[PDB]
């Protein structure tokens, strides 16, 4: 059966890692318009290490929504006060799913978003991670159980390849299930561009 979306965007089942990022108070939600997506595939231990790409943020004057494995209390804290405080907008949330798939999909989230994933087994370091690194999108909304993904700016023909990408894998699948996931994948990707 046919549908009608054009603008539901690219949904996953996280939200936001703090109340304090929610900026509807009568809806619960977070909402950032134009903003930076940071992408990394380990833990936030102390905002320290993301300095130098939070203050380029800052003077760009674009919320910031982070993706990452989780952020520490102390990380976290700093992130709040700065974010209450009008310094620099910004809301993190982890990152979709586990072990591989979640690999799999923080990359089409990178994909998407014309960002790139700020991996150290791939000699990146999140202290030189620079603003081009980041992806964008026209908009992100976040709420307790969900973070959606509206209009990623990535390369039209870097997505279509990601989503060929998923197309063959779903060809080699050799199980129902791992062909449900990979589509749930082209899904997520279709509703994000």
């Amino acid at each position: 059966i046919v549908l009608t979306g054009s603008a539901e965007g690219m949904q996953f089942d996280r939200g936001y890692l703090s109340p304090y990022f929610i900026n509807k108070p009568e809806t619960g939600a977070v909402e950032l318009e134009s903003p930076f997506i940071l992408l990394a595939d380990k833990k936030i231990s102390n905002i320290r290490e993301m300095l130098p790409v939070l203050e380029a943020v800052a003077k760009a004057g674009k919320p910031l929504l982070i993706i990452a494995e989780d952020v520490e209390g102390e990380a976290l804290a700093t992130l709040v006060v700065n974010t209450m405080r009008g310094i620099v907008k910004v809301a993190a949330v982890k990152a979709p799913g586990f072990g591989d798939r979640r690999k799999a999909m923080l990359q089409d989230i990178a994909t998407l978003t014309g960002g790139t994933v700020i991996s150290e087994e791939i000699g990146m370091e999140l202290e030189k991670a620079t603003l081009e690194d980041l992806g964008q999108a026209k908009r992100v909304v976040i709420n307790k159980d969900t973070t959606t993904i509206i209009d990623g700016v990535g390369e039209e023909a870097a997505i279509q390849g990601r989503v060929a990408q998923i197309r063959q894998q779903i060809e080699e699948a050799t199980s129902d299930y791992d062909r449900e996931k990979l589509q749930e994948r082209v899904a997520k990707l279709a509703g994000g561009v």
